[PDB]
């Protein structure tokens, strides 16, 4: 049954919304361009511009190198997709009867193999663009945030936030537009074969997350090598300020914020948005929407996202135009209010979309059967994802902000040395998983009960319906981070660093929240994708108490630990190298420590470049080889276990790692700031307590910036990879069992 | 089909072996008594005995206190077993159809509710006795190991190993004898109802692990509060030797070794032994062995354990009589030979038992169907468990001994400070899980394929078939640990401390191996119990892709993290208080640092005492309340998800935690001994590298001695607890779904 909103209306609405989002991004960039600087107080302005250029150059240079390797891997893997999918039906060009309707004829499997390859490359390119554009605005907005900090913490906040909004709206609108275009283009070939249309379109998220994996891990290793090295020798050893221009690692550190926390994060969340959308589309395509060719209801997830962009635009105006920050204590609540307002506004918006873009009754594919579903039930499916997100955001704030007791007790434990700081920090992260898990569990139960895998996929999208705002508050952080780095490097007044420090602490919490959203939506979309895989692979039942499934389960649960071992070890080894280099320069360049000789920044940049480009390979291979090795050797039943295991296990370590690291960072910020008697009693900077906090922070660096956040990609990527390769595994896989 | 060994032979063989094992343990205690000392070099022996008495008193005092609370808890919980199990049949006194065969009449459920309570209390008491006896021999042989260290390493090794043997054989023999006795007594009532007999007997393992959970957590919190406190103030802050008698936390530290690493560990492994034996018994009881009332084959597990005692006795003779240690490098291989020799001899033993105590063909219950199994197939089930163990031991030795690169690299990373030491340590533990998981997975596949749940249960018992030797090599460690503590506290020669340090380092490795066997066997037995739970609860299929099972799965995966948060935070807070107290004594008691005034040990003993008794409660509650809360509220489908996720997730954090902790300890021992130039280059004691290693070591302390090893109990305990209450949950549970 047709919805109120006709198909042509949907066809107009979606790109209009994307255009509006792109326009809004450009406008914000324009407003930020009003902050002027150049390399040609004149001296402070000039110095900021020079440091900005060093950072910009370093960041652009790394991504080109990273993206060159990743893009080569992408072409290699696209060929694998083509051959494996094509081999299912012997590359025949002959049409076959639709698996979703024997009375109809569908396009050849071969076409789906081709178009899956196309959408995969599309997703990879779009994901690269997401990270690059993010890096561009971040490296443009950093120094401008620094200069605005001369006028106060509120002005600086607005520059960093407007700029964060540039990234969020660009990424959400571009991701939406590309998907919309691909669908209309692919439809020209597929015609009424919507099952094949959307199965092919599903490659988009596969490409998105494939590149995101390397961007997150590569970017992650680069930044943490520099970060740990700079901080340990500078702050713990040499008793100099963080980001001091004498420190040879400071440039790599600040470049790192852009290539990891920005570019990597950007590709990462694009993968999230793409997979959730695509997962909804596949299930709907063989549900009544796709069967009755009802375009509007079929594109329900895209309409939700179209409205999300608009909702986030309005929300943004509240922080950008309706409220002023005057005191440091107002930053975190400002940020939180963006999550609150957008959620409330999006609840309404989702109700509107459910009311006008769905028929009141319809059916959803449910493991071979068409399940009767009502539109108010779908509304609750996406709304439960939306509200799970907000809950995750609140709990994550409680655990990572130095405004609350958990982080303050972590800082407090520094009184008894680094070891107690680490014990308290590990305990905090472990403890922090409880409510997000419960939130995710509730979201699963509601959405699974109402609309099976579609409901779940649409819950994932619900959690990411406010993605423009999520990205904005998140990207705000590394920009603020760079601003303090630039302030120190340019020798600005201590008042400037205090303001940036306030901004930066809030970004710590905000980064932990973004990670919570990414993990939450990854669990959701991966479960949806798990169910879809099972159908696509002709599995009747995934029975945990069979030998094949159970070994998959316990092995899948182990993968996130293997992945974490590799990434942690990489950062550890590179940082060890970094410390040796930094020590060397301090110990052997005359005048360096005295400030009359300049350090060699390039050598540190090279160390984090070499380690990242090299060491991103094995964990990337682990994730993407796993479904192929398990699918081909052991078959779809064992692979089923693996998917379930990696999901339920990976999620726990991802959450605890990110929050522990976030907590160590803000525990350190708390001591550095001395904004209360308790904080001051832990100081001043350089005290044993401070140094214990720095130890904790640097241990948390790879936890929250390399392994932790990348785990959500491990999960969601194997999930979509297995779905895309399901027919191939079902037909040609399980060799070990076929032999014996 | 009867086997070659008649029922009467089996009835005689089992206690004969137990008694032999008891005799052998007593013989060893005797040879150890040959080493003489008394508080009535003369002044060294006297001081050694006054110190031994101080430790013995503190350990006995805490155990009584701890056991007081646990026993009280044990009685309360026993009342729940009676009521809940009794409620299944409305406390009827009438017989009813067999749950395994409705054509037959069985003993009333109410009877089984009573015999379950009896076996529960029996197991609890036997678990208490297990811990207590271990503590007795350990606090007896510690000073004897010290005094004998005056004559060389070999001499001190033997005393420590003989004493470890006492605990290993007493525990194994006693655990067997009690089980055997309880089976014969219970059979008096049950007659031909063997299903009901062994269903009731299954309470034995429930009592054993229930009470072990508190013993591992309570003892673990006690010991680690002292350990972290003593080491941070003494070694990191005040630059004095480890175990220095001036340190007021040193008595609590050394008491703790016996109270956690010995008593808690002993209960822990008794729990492992009992659950494995019992789980095999419940499946077999409704297989052909139980239905045909063939006593020999039905007691296959107890006959395996009986031959295990004999094999281990033979194995012990090799380290004890046939060989001796001249060089410290011979210690670790000596202990590993115990594992290799016992594994090989037991392979032969299990072959013989399989050949003489089983019919060549029989059936194994398999989710309703009687499955045809051959004796050679059962042989491989127990053998694959046995060999999985040896593999796990080798891999664990590789990751925790400082004779190999991973630990040496971790020690090396100390050159760049505590933060790199910690990052490397975390990475190592994450890495160490790969092969054990694979070993476990292979064990599952083989045993599940051949003989379903019975096969898996029997793989679990195979891994624990050399439990006496396993316990010997492990218990050897803390005895050595204490011996070095006594050496330092008695101001003995530096050369004495060097010898015990060598003994101690090996003990760290064997303790990590012990934990691996416990985690390996816990995975196996819990999977077997899981399957049995599913049958007993009348679940047709555990379908991962249902709302009820999946929310169980993800939540159950979260539980080990929640458990770790509690236990890590408890140690952190307790250790923090300890540090403050030790500082207080050093800063306010005149003459203390100088050596002319005595420190108040009692205050430190009180800190760890108070913290442990209080803080053992909530994690105990979490583990014990979970099956009841989920089973009653959500039902057996959800609890099924919980059990699966708990197992596959908990195993990863358990292995990684114990091995990380072990690694940091031995990295530290490596630097402390300086037995190579690389080791010496990181020294000497008090260096920045040494201090960085001590930081890592004290972070690892709660990881490997509180949270990590208790995690295996969390898994195996919820597993039996679920099976025992299965009829109850199946009848009266799932309330939330029955209402709305
Ligand atoms: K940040
Ligand atoms: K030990
Ligand atoms: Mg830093
Ligand atoms: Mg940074
Ligand atoms: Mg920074
Ligand atoms: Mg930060
Ligand atoms: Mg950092
Ligand atoms: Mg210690
Ligand atoms: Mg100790
Ligand atoms: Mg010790
Ligand atoms: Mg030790
Ligand atoms: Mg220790």
């Amino acid at each position: 049954g047709a919805a109120i909103l006709p198909d042509l209306g949907t066809e107009i609405l979606i790109p209009v919304c994307a255009v509006i989002g792109i326009a809004f991004a450009l406008f914000q960039w324009l407003l930020v361009s009003k902050v002027k600087l150049s390399a040609v107080d004149h001296n402070v302005v000039v110095k900021c511009a020079e440091i900005q250029n060093a950072i910009s150059e370093g960041a652009t240079s790394f991504l080109f190198t990273e993206y060159k390797y990743v893009g080569i891997f992408m072409v290699a893997f696209a060929i694998l997709i083509f051959l494996f999918l094509g081999s299912v039906e012997g590359f025949s060009t002959s049409p076959q009867a639709c698996s979703y309707d024997k009375t109809k004829t569908c396009k050849p499997a071969l076409a789906t193999a081709i178009f899956s390859t196309v959408s995969f490359l599309l997703g990879g390119v779009t994901s690269l663009v997401s990270g690059f554009l993010g890096m561009k605005i971040a490296t443009y907005a950093n120094a401008r945030t620094t200069l605005e900090a001369r006028k106060g913490v509120g002005k600086a906040f607005i520059t960093a936030f407007r700029s964060g909004a540039v990234m969020g709206f660009l990424l959400a609108a571009n991701g939406l537009l590309v998907l919309y275009i691909a669908i209309n283009l692919f439809k020209i070939y597929y015609g009424d074969d919507w099952g094949g249309l959307f199965e092919a379109i599903d490659g988009y998220g596969l490409g998105g997350s494939s590149m995101a994996l390397f961007g997150r891990v590569g970017g992650g290793i680069y930044t943490k090598a520099a970060d740990v090295g700079a901080d340990l020798v500078g702050k713990v050893e040499r008793n100099i300020p963080e980001d001091d221009p004498r420190n040879p690692a400071v440039i790599a550190d600040n470049v790192g914020d852009n290539v990891g926390d920005i570019a990597g994060m950007g590709s990462d969340l694009f993968g999230s948005y793409a997979e959730s959308s695509c997962a909804a589309l596949v299930v709907a395509s063989i549900s009544s929407f796709g069967l009755n060719h009802e375009l509007t209801a079929m594109l329900y997830p895209l309409i939700v996202s179209s409205v999300g962009i608009l909702v986030c635009l309005l929300t943004t105006l509240f922080a950008t135009d309706f409220f002023e920050i005057k005191a440091v204590k107002e930053i975190e609540p400002a940020l939180k209010k963006q999550l609150v307002i957008s959620t409330v506004l999006m609840t309404i918006g989702v109700a509107v979309v459910s009311f006008v873009a769905l028929p009141t009754s319809f059916t959803i594919f449910n493991f071979g059967v068409q399940k009767d579903v009502k539109s108010w039930q779908l509304f609750l499916c996406v709304a439960v994802g939306l509200w799970a997100g907000l809950i995750i955001g609140f709990v994550t704030e409680y655990y990572t902000s130095n405004a609350y007791s958990p982080v303050q007790d972590v800082a407090d434990s520094c009184r008894t040395g680094a070891a107690t700081n680490v014990i308290f920090g590990l305990a905090l992260g472990y403890k922090s998983v409880i409510i997000p898990i419960f939130a995710i569990a509730i979201s699963i139960f509601v959405s699974f009960t109402f609309a099976a895998m579609y409901g779940i996929a649409v819950a994932a999208l619900g959690m990411l319906s406010t993605i423009a705002t999520g990205l904005a508050i998140d990207a705000y952080g590394p920009i603020s981070d760079n601003a303090g780095g630039i302030a120190e490097m340019a020798g600005m007044s201590h008042r400037i660093r205090e303001r940036t420090d306030a901004l930066d602490a809030a970004g710590n919490t905000t980064a932990a929240i973004g990670k919570g959203f990414a993990i939450g939506s990854a669990a959701l979309v991966s479960l949806a994708l798990f169910g879809a895989f099972v159908s696509r692979a002709s599995i009747t039942t995934v029975d945990v108490l069979t030998p094949k499934v159970f070994i998959g389960l316990i092995v899948g649960a182990m993968l996130p630990y293997w992945f974490s071992a590799m990434t942690m070890k990489s950062v550890g080894s590179a940082a060890l190298k970094m410390v040796e280099e930094v020590r060397r320069q301090f110990n052997t360049i005359p005048g360096l420590m005295e400030g009359t000789a300049k350090p060699d920044y390039a050598t540190c940049v090279k160390i984090s470049t070499d380690a990242s480009i090299k060491e991103m390979i094995p964990p990337g291979a682990l994730v993407m080889l796993t479904p192929l090795v398990v699918g081909i050797l052991f078959g779809v039943e064992t692979l089923s276990g693996v998917l379930a295991g990696s999901l339920v296990s990976g999620v726990q370590i991802a959450i605890s790692a990110s929050n522990t690291g976030g907590a160590w960072d803000n525990a350190k910020k708390y001591i550095e700031a001395g904004a209360s008697e308790h904080a001051r009693s832990l100081g001043p900077k350089g005290s044993d307590c401070h140094k214990a906090a720095v130890i904790g922070d640097t241990i948390g660096d790879p936890l929250k910036d390399t392994s932790g956040p990348s785990l959500n990609i491990l999960i969601k990527l194997m999930a979509v990879e297995s779905l895309v390769f399901a027919p191939f595994f079902a037909t040609h896989g399980g060799l070990l069992f076929k032999i014996f």
